[PDB]
């Protein structure tokens, strides 16, 4: 019979570290693991019209000085890939990290969109 | 090659599809932990944090259980959880839930040896 406590596991525990596979397909069929692992990616799980909007938010600097990103008002549903220490090109891997935070975007061109991911916070 | 709006959706965005959205997190997990079997399980919680950090509130802040007993305890600290609550269309066999994430502290009555969570009694 199901001990007690087996069944308080079973009806309240979904530990979100245990719970992923996600980044390794993901970064393998966006072709970031084609000529080399890319070391670092966030992928943004909001809608592409909510991420576009982010350009006409808060006004930020980049890192790299320039003055065209845009950090958005909200906090946005998002996911980090983290080569784990041992990924090694031809065999990438990677460490998937669900979080919910301000993403930082360059946006450039007519329709002024976003070109560069530059950070979360 | 791409245009740069172009490079930046293949290797940024994976919008979520309707189906894959955390709203409908407790209608699949009050089902798969049968929660919704015999009944529909009117409200039950589900803790993120690691099966150890929730063992250990059986160590931490000892305080009166809902029903009256003294075996229950809440965590230091808040903890990653989820709500889940019928909505007011659930009607067994087809319940219905309403998802809600949140940061709160926990309260489990705990019981055995080893001393573990038996009991999920409130968040708070
Ligand atoms: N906020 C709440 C309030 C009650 N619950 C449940 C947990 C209890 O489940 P067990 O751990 O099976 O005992 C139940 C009855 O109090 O209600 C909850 O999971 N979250």
């Amino acid at each position: 019979k199901e001990t007690a406590a087996a069944k308080f596991e079973r009806q309240h525990m979904d530990s979100s570290t245990s719970a992923s596979n996600y980044c390794n397909l993901m970064m393998c069929c966006r072709n970031l693991t084609k000529d080399r692992c890319k070391p670092v990616n966030t992928f943004v799980h909001e809608s592409l019209a909510d991420v576009q909007a982010v350009c006409s938010q808060k006004n930020v600097a980049c890192k790299n000085g320039q003055t065209n990103c845009y950090q958005s008002y909200s906090t946005m549903s998002i996911t980090d890939c983290r080569e784990t220490g041992s990924s090694k090109y031809p065999n990438c891997a990677y460490k998937t990290t669900q979080a919910n935070k301000h993403i930082i975007v360059a946006c450039e061109g007519n329709p002024y969109v976003p070109v560069h991911f530059d950070a979360s916070v």
